[PDB]
């Protein structure tokens, strides 16, 4: 039993294979499956985990209704094994939550699951299931963190929280933890940017997130920092714009771009170099849609050229949310950090006359070999017999 | 493999943070939930369960008819992971009883299930789910036991037994148990008195219960013992009564409070020297609202004044039972006994129009970084189908 | 990992203790139970598994449609951790069956499972689910086993097997196996006797089982063995008759006692010297009720007096099959093999009116400390709604 | 834990006991049961598992409707222990698939799950859980592979691929996997040959697979090979037909059978010298029945005489496919390859007035003590509630 080490390279990968697909709401009409959004998956070095933010219903039952409704006292974080259905008898509760972030250092599984009101919300944090710690709203503004996995190194974890504002300038502030515990933080001088719902991964040591910016950047915003917590900021540069809503692709900025900047969605990207691999979903206008695109210039150039498109979901489809994880080589066998991402696929409310919204999930891996673009939606058929 | 030492002290804490809420009523409209009552939590030096006394019959089915009712031959104790709603396929069997305990020693659990006859019942004592004792009714009059853990020190566990009427002067035991095996026993010599279904925690080698009073008391009673049954006796002196239903808080008393002393309900609290933390409902008449008290010497001093504090359940959401449980430095790697404890949410009859009476459950750890006060409610919306 | 002794003697006990109750028809009425009957108990080292014959469908589903039914393609043998309900969420298939045993040697598990058509049926032994042997159908007239536990003596396990009418003479023979290989059999010289479906337990090195008489006896057959199959017979010789139906006690006989001899029930009991604990139904003429009766010198003796006897299931209550099964001091710590045993509560057809039949299940273990005799009855409410 | 060596022979066998029978589609009607098809069974040192094909759906679920269909972007390889049926809830995620096999080297398990469009699939291999290599369709036409497990031998896992057209000349592919890595493979020199959904099996180091003909053979086309994937080739040449469809039994031929020989089912036959086990359908024009023929010279011979027959599923009821699987001595204990054989009971569309096409499974196998024919059909009563 040995920590995460941390200290290879991402691997690069020229295309993307699937690795899961939980079919949840298509199961969900008939099975008891839990209402669920933000799910991200984590890996320790035995087993990958699918984690996920419960509505404290099932699926096709009244408890249901209002579900499009975003934090509740009857939220929690749970996880089951990936590609499996969150259901009430495989999953493992993890922590009260309506935001949440997850990781295993090699040793433990960290979580941390925000609940309370929206003016005073707490972090809890757990090393192996038993609290170690907590961090308190500094802002009193929904205080909220990633959504998707922390990111471990040499035994020490990281994550991004924010608090204030969704729609102007707000705080946010790195953590560094050791076995559950809070050993060093610092607020980012971020004058001008906006991070939400950071997707982070290790490289060589240091920690890359890519962000959401729901104030006024169409743009995605990254921070990188190491074990010390001294960071750099900026916005991805590509014309390939990464969020949603966005603008139809042109010149783009090193900073905020403003055309459609306002609101957003959770995503990601890996840097490779002045190269990224850029996840985003189809439509610039909705959560529809998911293609991975690789611009070998477009984490530093403003260009809209592009050299690699794959298709993931069909712009008929829904998507949603979507974020990083990685599996280290303590679980592959590899010499390098293998990249990997997963998918939300948002069912029900606003777009769809339901009384629910619910997510499923498909994942995927970045490898060498030779791949193939399709689309794997959801599939359920609405409204289902509760509407 | 190593028994649970119990010699270091309880943890002083400040606040508390939210550890696990279950759902199991929103959940059970319509997935397989049991009907359940009396649940407790109770952790071994690797994990935490929710022990629970079923109804021998689920959610939203005819066989919930009833369940108002206290004590029948389908009433049986089980187990689940912590945060898991009770189902019939994640739940491990545990005994037969209509009123119980359970207590990991650090090598084994131990059961105890009290099921027969309300004139001639038996506790059959459980370890490793092998029979290894039975203490059987001694005053003919309902034996019924705490409905929360028991409490470990270095190879024996403690727990606290009743026999006679509800409504008068009963009869107390004590019981030191190792391996499953009664070693010792001793009748409280407690005149005036009333103990029932006692929260019993371990601090510093010995053994601290606070109770329920069903007799003629609105503060709770307590006994403490060390690992030779050797005991002391008293009431919660403070003026902020813990019963329900209760008086307004007033001037108090270390002996039993006779305003609204009648009837009662399940709890429990923690001793610092002269100080409390006391948990109790909102309302002072009926089962609803949750909030933690510190009262820095309410143990001894009988004011109403107190120092800190926090909500836990809304006042016009429905409460229930609660009790302690703890976390050993075995479990944790502090240098002290953590303090948590359990509150049992009840639905149904009689305050609700339904056939059926069941829970769902939140707990909380003792801290003493940052916590924040809401209203964590089960959440379900009554009636069902089924009623 | 070491065989079990078996070489101790069966610990003497005064009264019997709860040890599991399922609930399985009250709560297959909404939850996903197996349509079940001829349920056992049998453990290993380390647990108590319950054993049962599914009818290859679930309670309150159109399949369990004229389960009543004895033999059939669809009928499996499985096992769940005692106490909880057999459900296809938790329970172990263990061989394609309509007759079945199964015990464990202190290193894997037997089990033994006969299918096939009435007149040919093969019996398919499996050692750690592998199939090691199988024993064909030697009188081509629906071969059948114990449906209870076999018996294990250092590393030897032994079963009985019947084959022929019954309804008049049969053909009885007794196996030896190891590692689920018969390295032995014999048949038993029997003339006017009746074997079926025998309760066998382990005793001082041999092995005692007590059966069912089909054809004339309203008294139970038994027969005991050494290691080598060298064997006696008889039957129970007490005026306290054991079989269902039966006579009024009265006046017994060591012979069959033909009053009300034909057909019977599976049952069980314990042999203490020229004494015996007699388990039985408490009605004479119908599978209702159940009872424990000490009977000091009841093996030997013809009287009908008895010293104790304590109720299990009322008398307006339905029971059903019983059987024996032991905990070896390997499991328990304990000097001695404790006899524990199980009973059948079976519901519907033929006696209620609905499409089907199924059955729940309780368990006791012998102790010499206090007891209670009480009802702990099915619990169902008949008709369900696919009737 | 070591690595299968698979150098012993096969076992010789005179009959088949029967293994396992799952029961899915019976249980289905109430229970949480995927609609499945293609499903086969394979073992570890440790245990047996039935792997399926879901089609991201519940039986008597809307979702359930149009799955006569093959391929889509919802199927999932999953599996479960034998003999359970396959549920959300006792079911583990291997990969995302419409066509699969998987096999364990005795460290490790390896899945093969090929999804994507139908004219540029890729297969994607895992080794315990982690994406280890890809195969991109190389004729553009539907890449589909064994669906039964593929074969071990010395650390090495062999299968076969086949890419064109189902009804003329296509193209099949051997490879040589380890850990999960292709490090070799050919190509197949067979003009006039067709090659679809291989049953493979090792024995004495070498691997043979009896396979499907779809373009124009009624008998039984196959392929062996050692590790160097150096390959002979032929078809069964036994007059005793083993396709379905396929022409009355008459002279056969070693070439493949064109009376008939248009489409097809997957099945397969076990090679002992000249000899040969065959598996088959009882009609000749559907998927109906199962029989085992045990055919002295079957392999070379072209007459349509045999020794041995044995009824595994009445022609009155549904069969399938069926597949091979073997259970290493590394798992018995025994100083032979053992076979065993599965069969797929499909029920539903096209032959049955649903919405919805599934199905459940039997297993047997072969041993030289004493068996039995009959009929172990599906059993379910169809239409369902949703049809
Ligand atoms: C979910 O919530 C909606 C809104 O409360 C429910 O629809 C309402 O039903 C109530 C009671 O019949 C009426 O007073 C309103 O007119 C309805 N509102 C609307 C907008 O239709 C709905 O019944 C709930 N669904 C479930 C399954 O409980
Ligand atoms: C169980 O079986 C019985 C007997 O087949 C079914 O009752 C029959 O229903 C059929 C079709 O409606 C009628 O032809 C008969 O008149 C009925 N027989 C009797 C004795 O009532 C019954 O419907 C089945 N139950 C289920 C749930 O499938
Ligand atoms: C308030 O909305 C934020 C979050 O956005 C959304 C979404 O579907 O866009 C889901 C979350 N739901 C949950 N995590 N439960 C949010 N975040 C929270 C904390 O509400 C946003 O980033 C602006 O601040
Ligand atoms: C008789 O009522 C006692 C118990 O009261 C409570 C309650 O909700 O107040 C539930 C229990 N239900 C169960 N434990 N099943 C009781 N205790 C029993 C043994 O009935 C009380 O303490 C008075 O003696
Ligand atoms: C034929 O009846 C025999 C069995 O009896 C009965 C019963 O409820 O009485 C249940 C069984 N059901 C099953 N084991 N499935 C039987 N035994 C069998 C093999 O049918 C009897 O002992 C006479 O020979
Ligand atoms: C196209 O049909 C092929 C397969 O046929 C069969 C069938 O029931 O006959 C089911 C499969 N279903 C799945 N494996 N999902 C097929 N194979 C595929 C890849 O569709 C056939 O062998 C001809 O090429
Ligand atoms: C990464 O960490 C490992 C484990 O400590 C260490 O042995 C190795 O030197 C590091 N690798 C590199 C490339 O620095
Ligand atoms: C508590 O028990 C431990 C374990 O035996 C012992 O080593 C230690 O001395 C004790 N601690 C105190 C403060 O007495
Ligand atoms: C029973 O078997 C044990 C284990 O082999 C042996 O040591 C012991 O002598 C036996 N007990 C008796 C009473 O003979
Ligand atoms: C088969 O493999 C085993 C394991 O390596 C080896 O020891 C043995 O010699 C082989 N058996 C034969 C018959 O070659
Ligand atoms: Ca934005
Ligand atoms: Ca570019
Ligand atoms: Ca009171
Ligand atoms: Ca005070
Ligand atoms: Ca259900
Ligand atoms: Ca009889
Ligand atoms: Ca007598
Ligand atoms: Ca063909
Ligand atoms: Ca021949």
């Amino acid at each position: 039993s040995v920590k995460l080490a941390g200290n290879s390279s991402l691997c690069p990968v020229s295309g993307w294979a699937i690795y899961s697909k939980d079919n949840s709401v298509r199961i969900g009409s008939k099975g008891d499956v839990f209402v669920i959004r933000e799910p991200f998956i984590s890996c320790s070095p035995l087993e990958c985990r699918t984690f996920f933010l419960t509505q404290g219903a099932l699926l096709n039952d009244k408890h249901s209704n209002g579900t499009i409704k975003d934090r509740s006292p009857y939220r929690t974080l749970m996880s089951c094994p990936i590609g499996e259905v969150p259901s009430p008898y495989n999953s493992r509760f993890e922590s009260v939550a309506w935001s949440a972030s997850a990781c295993h250092d090699g040793i433990n599984w960290l979580t941390i699951g925000i609940s309370g009101p929206d003016n005073g919300a707490v972090a809890v944090l757990k090393y192996n299931g038993i609290i170690t710690d907590t961090i308190k709203s500094w802002r009193n503004n929904i205080l909220r963190t990633q959504e998707s996995e922390c990111a471990c190194v040499n035994g020490s974890c990281f994550t991004v929280m924010t608090d204030g504002p969704s729609n102007g300038q707000a705080s946010y502030k790195i953590f560094r933890i050791e076995k559950g515990k809070i050993v060093k933080s610092v607020e980012m001088n971020a004058p001008n940017y906006h991070y939400e719902e950071c997707s982070c991964y290790p490289d060589s040591s240091e920690i890359t997130c890519v962000c959401r910016d729901n104030w006024h950047g169409s743009n995605r915003p990254w921070v990188s920092f190491n074990q010390n917590l001294e960071y750099q900021i900026g916005y991805i540069c590509s014309g390939i714009f990464g969020d949603n809503p966005r603008p139809n692709d042109k010149t783009g900025s090193c900073g905020p771009v403003s055309s459609n900047g306002a609101n957003g969605v959770k995503g990601f990207s890996f840097k490779y170099g002045n190269g990224v691999w850029i996840g985003r979903t189809k439509s610039i206008s909705s959560r529809n849609g998911f293609e991975m695109i690789w611009d070998p210039n477009g984490w530093t150039g403003t260009d809209n050229n592009f050299s690699i498109k794959q298709d993931i979901v069909g712009i008929n489809e829904w998507s949603g949310y979507s974020g990083s994880f990685v599996q280290h080589p303590e679980l592959t066998g590899l010499d390098c950090i293998r990249p990997c991402f997963w998918v939300e696929l948002i069912r029900g409310r606003p777009k769809e006359n339901t009384i629910w919204t619910s997510g499923s999930s498909i994942s995927f891996c970045g490898v060498n070999s030779d791949t193939v673009g399709w689309s794997w939606p959801d599939g359920a058929e609405l409204p289902f017999t509760i509407d």
